[PDB]
């Protein structure tokens, strides 16, 4: 009865103001002290690599209860994928303007990946089969992740502004991300 | 010599805040009074125009610059132009930030616009030439562009914060922009 509202603090404080948020603001929401959020969470960044699997498990949730388990197309499935994407992050702003700083803040733990990478078995080896082979190295996948994330939230900015096109800068949004990140 | 200032403050706010940054932080910030500030600029949106400019021609003039001639390839030409780019970038991290949120703000006017496409008439010639005719299109450059700077963008943040591997993150971005953005 309180857990989710220092992760429904958190989400809005990262949001608004950086991975340096403020842990004062941060109890005045979820109505605690400074002790007990690290009764929850041990220190800051365990608090960055729960927050992230909080906030990537429903990023998730959400994109498989749209999957057309049925569909063949690598590109067509990662068509529908990234709809869903696009879908969660115009509906959850503030959750993904957080999700966002997570992802490249490089306080995350190799765990934390296979939580993200196994969490979804289906998108995991699609990408094994569609990525260039570079973005998939362990020195250029951050990279690669960048790369994608700032198309996706591109995409999601256009969108949001002007609703009437939405659909065609998320096909446009799309395609141009699949000519960048995988196999010609 | 207080318009120079205001300018610069207002570089250094917009970065950080995008165009909601306020026109108080930024007269404070350049040791003039908000007042005083208004009457350079008479609104919000006339200091987004004039920085913009401001900031084209700064950038462009590092492109001309840095200009071979003895490039006769295309795609190898454009190559060079987005070193300069990024190097613009790496060298001047405020002046990216602001540059990149006032493009994509929606209150550029109609000549702020096209005085931009005119600073590098053979750049702009070359985009032309080179670019998805749909990302030159009335209804989708200003996603084009946007999506070429998040891209130019998250280039140089990883070759800020790992530039050891520098020059591959910018080869990487190139050849990704390449695909997402240039026609067959
Ligand atoms: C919070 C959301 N976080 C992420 C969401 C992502 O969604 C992705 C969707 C994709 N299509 C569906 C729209 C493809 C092709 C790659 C994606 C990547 C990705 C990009 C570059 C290299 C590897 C991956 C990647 O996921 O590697 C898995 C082996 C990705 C990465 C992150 C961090
Ligand atoms: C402050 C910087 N402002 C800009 C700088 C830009 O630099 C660009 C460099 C390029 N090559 C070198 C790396 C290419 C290919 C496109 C570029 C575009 C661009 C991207 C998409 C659609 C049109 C254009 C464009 O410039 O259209 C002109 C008609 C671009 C756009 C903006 C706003």
């Amino acid at each position: 009865d309180k857990k989710q509202a220092l992760l429904e603090a958190a989400t809005q404080a990262i949001a608004q103001s950086g991975i340096a948020a403020s842990t004062a603001v941060i109890a005045r929401n979820a109505g605690v002290a400074e002790g007990t959020l690290f009764r929850y969470f041990a220190t800051k960044d365990e608090l960055i690599n729960t927050l992230y699997l909080h906030l990537k498990q429903d990023l998730c949730q959400s994109m498989i209860m749209e999957l057309d388990r049925s569909i063949t197309d690598a590109k067509m499935m990662t068509r529908f994928i990234w709809n869903s994407y696009i879908s969660w992050g115009l509906n959850h702003p503030a959750r993904h303007r957080a999700i966002r700083q997570l992802a490249v803040s490089e306080k995350l733990t190799k765990e934390t990946e296979q939580r993200a990478d196994d969490m979804f078995p289906e998108l995991r080896d699609l990408c094994h089969r569609s990525v260039l082979m570079v973005f998939m190295s362990d020195e250029y996948r951050a990279f690669g992740d960048g790369l994608f994330l700032a198309l996706a939230e591109t995409t999601m900015d256009f969108a949001a502004r002007d609703p009437a096109r939405a659909g065609e800068y998320i096909a446009l949004g799309f395609e141009a991300m699949w000519r960048a990140l995988t196999r010609e």
